[PDB]
């Protein structure tokens, strides 16, 4: 797992304050937004992290507060390993005496 993407922020914060959102922290990183075919924007957009390090810290910081927009709630890309084996069976099964 890598990165951050913010989904709750509207179309009046953009890009430029997305960066200070994190940018806060005196140092800066990288970040983006994907605007509608109209140009109209979103809010909702791709935070790419300082490091693994910082970003669990951050997570727990940003997530349920507000920088000039709506509440902002904060998603990663995660990861997939959990695999399948044949883990569960449909029959019966018990112990009755019996000569």
């Amino acid at each position: 797992g890598s990165e951050v993407i913010v989904k709750n922020l509207p179309a009046s914060v953009n890009w430029q304050a997305l960066k200070d959102i994190f940018k806060e922290c005196g140092n800066v990183a990288h970040a983006d937004v994907e605007l509608d075919g109209d140009g109209v924007s979103t809010g909702s957009g791709t935070v790419s992290f300082y490091d693994i390090k910082d970003l669990h810290r951050a997570i727990e910081k940003y997530n349920g507060y507000s920088i000039e927009g709506n509440v902002l709630d904060v998603k990663s890309k995660e990861s997939v390993h959990n695999h399948s084996d044949g883990d569960d069976v449909d029959i019966p099964m018990d112990d009755s005496p019996v000569n």
